[PDB]
């Protein structure tokens, strides 16, 4: 059985670093939803799971879409994102998500995925002062200062875990 | 009456516009923030003065000033679902704004909604971050502003029977 992590990706791409090491046992799984906007940086997360090669690792582009920035897009990224949810999401558990990256219509909608098709634990993460690359992050992970923000098991709905099948 | 519930951080401007967002506007306000020093409560006041048929209503957590750390969140969202119950009509659902705060501020104002009920939870959007109100009036009349509805949320009655203990 694989203990995945789903993660929305923005800008900021140091949080799903930080959203692996949250959690002690560590993962098998790590997906990260982001959207096809130049400002993704996907080289600082392809220098970090390439010494993890233990974890099989995906990065889901939405191509076409960059800012979310009226109603439309975001009925396009919602549809998108809960898509990706279903697939990614493990077939005998649920998966452990993170609602820290992107922006706040990223995370809201990604909060709704996890009520609505099951979650072992819906977590955000907190840091006090923002590290920036791997170094940061590891000497910040080691005098105790990234705090790991729980909210809780959620159930989900067998019968919307389906709609994968269709 | 329609009611709005808006979490309120660093940038104050989240709220006359979560306020205009919805076309026929809102009998009540209220603010739902900590008691930081960062928090400049002075732009949404003279905003809300000069609409003097509103009843506006900010409740600092006193003694919060920063979520930091798993206990300092505990203590916000049980402080935020009892005031989320407080200010909820008696008979209608209230409209909850997912727009000021941080994100643990929002998820958890989301999660009360779903608990209790919301008219509508969304989720306002603006361009160029608007500072103070003549920007925003002006942002407004540009067509720059997003109103992002989310849903409606149905609640639990059975929950909300919690208010009475």
């Amino acid at each position: 059985m694989s203990r995945v992590l789903l993660c929305s990706a923005g800008h900021s791409s140091m949080v799903v670093p930080e959203a692996f090491h949250a959690v002690p046992e560590g993962f098998e799984e790590v997906h990260v939803f982001t959207t096809d906007s130049e400002k993704f940086n996907p080289v600082v997360l392809n220098d970090f799971f390439h010494s993890l090669p233990n974890v099989r690792f995906s990065i889901t582009k939405c191509h076409g879409l960059a800012d979310i920035l009226n109603e439309r897009d975001f009925e396009f990224y919602q549809e998108m994102l809960w898509q990706w949810y279903l697939t990614k999401m493990p077939d005998n558990e649920l998966p452990y998500v993170c609602l820290s990256g992107g922006i706040k219509s990223m995370s809201a909608s990604l909060q709704k995925a996890a009520t609505l098709f099951g979650a072992q634990s819906v977590f955000h993460v907190l840091a006090d002062n923002n590290p920036r690359n791997i170094e940061e992050m590891f000497d910040a992970l080691q005098k105790g200062q990234i705090h790991f923000i729980e909210m809780g098991y959620e159930p989900g709905w067998a019968a919307l875990r389906r709609l994968k099948k269709i």
